[PDB]
């Protein structure tokens, strides 16, 4: 009848796992700019009790991680490793917490520490360890194929922070209220719409529609339209704003008046047999770029296609991508080996008091291998490289010319 009426018990329905992750991320930049290199090992735990049986069910959750750096890591960065006040890397660190949860019919409420994946407020999961939020999330599946959420969060703990309320910049969350809904219309079409209101910081909405269109020979075309609307509060932190800013914006990141961004993107992917190709276009309008991640708003709150090392989020920036993906298992060469190559070109970037015409481009390659069977099933290795270049005006204003490598070994282990 419902998710709660099928509860087996606190112990019977429990699940638990650890992900061991070894990472390496380096960025080589031109002379006069800072090279980063970060190497580390993590163990990331997730434990979820089942729910007790009855009209209302109860359980608990635990999330956390413990990590150590590998090497001195004197020029660590990129949100890989916590740093002491002098700049030195932390030798080892530990983070996380617990939650309690309650379930009635098909609705769950969770209170405490948790990893979020709302498009408007999404935890980092692309570095060593996950970003954690603390607060309350209600999740309702009372209508088949519809998920509705509502939440309130008061702490944000980013991956490279030891303090329990500290985003990528070391600043705490005041109050983030979130809501939204996601619906599967049929097997080819779904859509979503989410909202965020974060006190003294910003208001943000996200919408998506995703339509898959079957073609002959086990082929298809998938179209995607995604976008965000963000209104940044006068006291929020931003970096790409244009128009009227405060004298000190330069130094503070505080515009002292509201700034608005719209960013949207359309993508079409043709897939056939072993092979896929995607084309995508993305554009920003308003008087700021998509300056996400600067106000305890989720380091991964970037559900758009033109997003690799650069996110193509500059003020007025337009961008276009071509992407090619091969599955080497379907092709008959090596099951679980995949290759992605992409090229993204961005232009029309406004850099305040310098130009209206800056540009950037990125050439990306990733090879990934996932173990298909045996004791190490689902272990994977991801090796990825970005060759990134930008005009003179978009160097220290954003990332700067760079050759980036990232390597991640992920070894998942089921505890129960």
């Amino acid at each position: 009848e419902s998710e709660q009426s099928e509860a087996k018990g606190f112990v019977e329905d429990a699940n638990g796992s650890i992900l061991f992750r070894t990472g390496y991320l380096t960025r080589d930049k031109k002379q006069g700019a800072k090279d980063t290199s970060s190497v580390a090992q993590s163990a990331i735990v997730s434990i979820e009790s089942g729910f007790t049986p009855g009209i209302v069910g109860f359980g608990v959750g635990v999330v956390g991680d413990g990590s150590f750096k590998i090497g001195e890591n004197k020029n660590a960065g990129n949100q890989m490793i916590p740093k002491h006040n002098d700049g030195s890397a932390y030798d080892h660190w530990a983070r996380g917490g617990g939650s309690v949860k309650a379930r009635f019919s098909n609705t769950t409420v969770r209170y405490g520490t948790q990893v979020l994946d709302l498009p408007v407020l999404a935890s980092n999961t692309g570095r060593m360890v996950p970003e954690y939020f603390t607060g309350t999330l209600l999740t309702s599946h009372e209508i088949k194929n519809l998920e509705v959420v509502a939440g309130k969060f008061t702490k944000d703990q980013m991956s490279d922070q030891i303090n329990t309320d500290a985003d990528a910049s070391g600043r705490g969350l005041d109050r983030a209220i979130v809501w939204g809904a996601k619906y599967k219309f049929n097997d080819n079409l779904n859509a979503s719409y989410y909202g965020l209101d974060s006190k003294n910081a910003l208001e943000r909405h996200y919408a998506n529609v995703n339509f898959k269109q079957p073609l002959a020979n086990d082929s298809s075309l998938t179209y995607d339209f995604s976008g965000y609307h963000t209104k940044f509060d006068a006291n929020a932190h931003t970096y790409s704003a244009t128009g009227t800013v405060a004298p000190n914006y330069a130094a503070d990141g505080i515009a002292g008046e509201e700034k608005t961004n719209n960013i949207w993107a359309i993508s079409g992917t043709y897939a056939t047999g072993p092979h896929s190709v995607m084309l995508a276009y993305q554009q920003n309008t308003g008087n700021v770029g998509y300056d996400y991640g600067q106000n305890a708003d989720g380091f991964q709150s970037i559900y758009l296609p033109n997003s690799y090392m650069s996110d193509f989020i500059g003020n007025h920036e337009k961008s276009a991508q071509i992407q090619y993906n091969v599955d080497f298992g379907k092709l008959g060469v090596l099951p679980g080996l995949n290759w992605t190559t992409a090229f993204v070109y961005g232009w029309d970037i406004k850099v305040r008091n310098v130009t209206d015409d800056a540009q950037e481009r990125e050439f990306f390659n990733q090879v990934k291998y996932t173990v298909q069977s045996g004791f190490a099933k689902d272990a994977s290795l991801r090796i990825r490289n970005s060759y990134y270049r930008a005009s003179d005006a978009y160097q220290g204003a954003y990332i700067g010319d760079t050759n980036e490598w990232r390597i991640f070994l992920d070894i998942p282990v089921k505890l129960f």
